[PDB]
């Protein structure tokens, strides 16, 4: 038997505006989640998710083999080496069910200095033909800025939880460097689904996903209406309810290193379900250089012994363990 995790929806509107006792109501609201299964619903969050939906599943539904294959990342393509993040990740008929879309922020075009330098993490998105997918790329991009402001606030509401000044996480978060990433990942409805697309975890439940930790500061994701998400307690496995109305939001490790995991990075997997759904995480990584001076709320005097962690190396570092650990999505 399989219990259900405590999310609470949080209205993080007062996060946007100028009510300063009403932001910190919501980080208090923050702050229980974060302390408690470490996620939360995002609701009136002003995001139109459900063009979103329909944009993506337009794109997903229409494009072709040959267009994948010239989209691919590197682990499916060896012609384009440079493509480590961005680009579409291939499903395997028979095998490996999910597939996926990724792209990095805009601001990476050939001017860019860190795509100049060559430096880690930063790459150029590819796109699709416009004319085989009319305004695809215009939708993709203003969505990234779209939950991209979301975000901005979201951390805001993070910042005052931990009893910091409302731009403590922010004014690391900027769109001139930041290497946040959306992923578009589809999960297909198949019969019959392949039993090798299917994972089995020590408890017997059957996965698409085994459990890990987000590589981010925190995950802000929108799911179609379809369970399968379950966050690990100490009781247990618990399921997280769907709503595809909000942004489910949660701390990944870089918050637990910072915070001396008082915020922890919430364990998660994703239950095996056959049916056709949606899962478009927005991963809010920083810049490459950016450094948070970690900190112990616990502590009166807020010392923590733990080093400062370069953005950029935590990111390189766990983006590969991630794969090696879960395998290549
Ligand atoms: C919503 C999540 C559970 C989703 N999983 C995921 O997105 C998983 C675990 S957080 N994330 C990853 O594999 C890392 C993607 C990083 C991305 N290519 C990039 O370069 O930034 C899923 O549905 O599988
Ligand atoms: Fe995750």
């Amino acid at each position: 038997s399989v219990s259900k995790a405590n999310v609470p929806k949080i209205d993080v509107s007062p996060l946007f505006g100028d009510d300063q006792a009403a932001k910190m109501r919501v980080a208090q609201q923050i702050d229980a989640a974060s302390r408690d299964t470490g996620f939360f619903y995002a609701v009136n969050h002003g995001i139109n998710v459900q063009r979103l939906s329909q944009k993506t599943k337009e794109f997903h539904m229409s494009i072709t083999p040959e267009e994948k294959w010239d989209l691919a990342i590197r682990a499916y393509n060896k012609e384009h080496q440079d493509q480590v993040r961005a680009g579409y990740y291939l499903s395997i008929p028979g095998k490996k069910a999910v597939e996926s879309f990724c792209y990095l922020n805009p601001n990476f075009t050939p001017d860019h200095p860190r795509i100049q330098a060559k430096t880690p993490t930063h790459e150029v998105n590819v796109w699709p033909d416009e004319t085989k997918h009319p305004g695809f790329q215009d939708f993709a991009e203003q969505y990234y800025w779209d939950v991209f402001g979301l975000s901005s606030a979201l951390l805001k509401g993070y910042a005052l939880a931990l009893g910091k000044e409302e731009n403590f996480f922010a004014r690391h978060f900027k769109p001139d460097d930041t290497l946040a990433s959306v992923v578009l990942i589809r999960y297909p409805y198949l019969d019959p689904y392949p039993e090798a697309a299917i994972k089995t975890a020590a408890d017997g439940t059957k996965l698409s996903f085994e459990w890990h930790e987000d590589v981010s500061l925190i995950t802000v994701l929108y799911q179609s209406n379809v369970q399968n998400l379950q966050v690990e307690t100490a009781a247990g496995y618990q399921d997280i309810e769907a709503d595809d109305t909000g942004y489910l939001i949660n701390c990944g490790s870089y918050m637990a290193h910072l915070t001396n995991n008082y915020y922890k990075a919430p364990i998660n997997r994703v239950k095996w379900v056959n049916a056709e759904r949606q899962s478009l995480p927005f991963f809010v990584n920083l810049g490459y250089d950016s450094v948070i001076d970690p900190f112990d709320p616990r502590e009166p005097n807020g010392k923590s012994d733990r080093e400062p962690l370069s953005y950029g190396d935590y990111l390189q570092n766990g983006l590969v363990s991630l794969i090696n650990k879960n395998g290549q999505t």
